[PDB]
């Protein structure tokens, strides 16, 4: 009940460009009135794969999505798999799909949903991770809560590089943030 | 009946409760989760008005840097010289704050053996935390946040936050992304 | 399950890098559940690291301090850590029994794997970076990497490297916040 997550595997979960094209690591443990956050990207096939800036000059970002409902549950749209996503048991998830995790949510008065009011920045973290582990190879994993559409809440995980990478696998160092919790 | 005492919060709204450089120019969001023996911390800054609300280092290229102070007495009670004010600074209540103003919070206190006041020993670098926040949320718009614990003088302990910058900024509004750490807790 | 181990928060040496108890790492490890919540700094006081120049030893860029742990997650004798005080927190000081079990205090293996034949995976590092003398313009790397050690069953590797051609700075740093999945 305190830890939601992916399950630590290298199986995919997760869809970029195509069909489970990737790994998502996510874990999601709740310290009372913050959610301590860990995360990592493998990707395993398709077009983020192998990064070639040379071939391909203008793919320098991409973005992965979880939107959920008022119960804090996944929804379909998400880039990652909905089977792939449950509270711990053991090194696995129950077998059983959760029913509410309201208290993991990005709190909506910390972090609101787009209005015509004025929006501020602290809905954003920012993190540099390394591809392959490699200290020459950062990309910025930028953080935002809930400002998807189409769903109470969100956390939505934009991967962008500056550097021309010419043949490099993505993926990543992980990197830790926390976010205020909705109860 | 549902107050949270494993948090000390400024409440999450954005209702101006901090003073940098003129009364209630900014608001502080700093929540203080006590996870043991760790304060897991989680801070942004909203400038609204005065001096360091609009940078622009073309028009003032002096300003570059302001401190934020949290002053704390022997209990773990916020003092009036803070920036921060000591209206809603408090224990959690939902997304708001417990009825009355704690007594008591020398667990959310920076530890003094880790990070000790000023004297004759040999003053540590462990004190103090980095960060790089981003103004407006822009990746081309970061700023330093340095907190440092434990440092102040005129109180028991103390957490500041001061922030700089060293690109030329112009009519850059001072709004932060966030950024987390934590610090070894006093007891 | 919601405790500390750690190395106590005072000054006195307690790691080996180049020559004996030339170091005081500051290592506290929070459980929160299924994640470790890790805050870390170090004092190099003597030997080889201590005073940093690159114009007299360009170089001199980088060093290494491991924790080795056993099937129970207790430290290893040649960690570069010393086990005198290494131990679940008591006060500002430590439990007086050595700890037996925290084998939910140690390195996730699925998600951190030991040494194999399979692919490995970068997301068992962390990178982050802290400042020597708490100067902004002193930058040094600090690379935490997760069970990657042989001979013994998980470990922690912190690795400190630096890019800046530093004249006589002493390596003394600022603190850094990770955290990491819990086996158990
Ligand atoms: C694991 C790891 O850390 N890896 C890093 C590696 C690694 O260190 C080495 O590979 C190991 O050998 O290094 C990477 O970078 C090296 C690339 C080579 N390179 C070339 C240059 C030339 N510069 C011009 C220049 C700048 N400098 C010195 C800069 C002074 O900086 C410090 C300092 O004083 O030393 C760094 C400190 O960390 C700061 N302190 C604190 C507390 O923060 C300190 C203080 O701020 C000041 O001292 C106070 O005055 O400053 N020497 N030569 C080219 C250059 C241009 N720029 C600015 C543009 C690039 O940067 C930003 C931006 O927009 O401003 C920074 C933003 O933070 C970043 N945003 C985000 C969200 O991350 C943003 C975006 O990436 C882009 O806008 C695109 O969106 O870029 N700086 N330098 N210098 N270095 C490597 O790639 O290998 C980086 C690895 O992370
Ligand atoms: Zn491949
Ligand atoms: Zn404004
Ligand atoms: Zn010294």
């Amino acid at each position: 009940t305190r830890t939601l997550w992916t399950t630590p595997d290298t199986s995919p979960n997760c869809t970029i460009a195509q069909d489970k094209d990737s790994k998502l690591t996510l874990v999601l443990t709740k310290c009372g009135s913050q959610i301590l956050a860990n995360v990592s990207l493998i990707v395993v096939a398709g077009k983020y794969h192998i990064i070639n800036n040379k071939t391909n000059p203008k793919i320098k970002s991409f973005t992965i999505k979880l939107l959920f409902n008022k119960n804090g549950v996944l929804l379909d749209n998400s880039n990652l798999g909905k089977a792939y996503w449950n509270f711990r048991s053991g090194n696995s998830n129950v077998s059983t799909a959760y029913e509410k995790a309201i208290g993991f949510m990005p709190n909506l008065v910390a972090y609101p949903k787009p209005s015509n009011s004025k929006k501020y920045a602290r809905d954003i973290v920012y993190g540099t991770i390394y591809l392959g582990g490699k200290p020459d190879q950062p990309a910025v994993i930028k953080t935002t809560f809930n400002q998807e559409t189409g769903c109470e809440y969100s956390i939505t995980f934009n991967f962008s590089w500056s550097k021309t990478y010419e043949n490099v696998e993505f993926e990543t160092t992980s990197f830790t943030f926390s976010y205020i919790a909705q109860e």
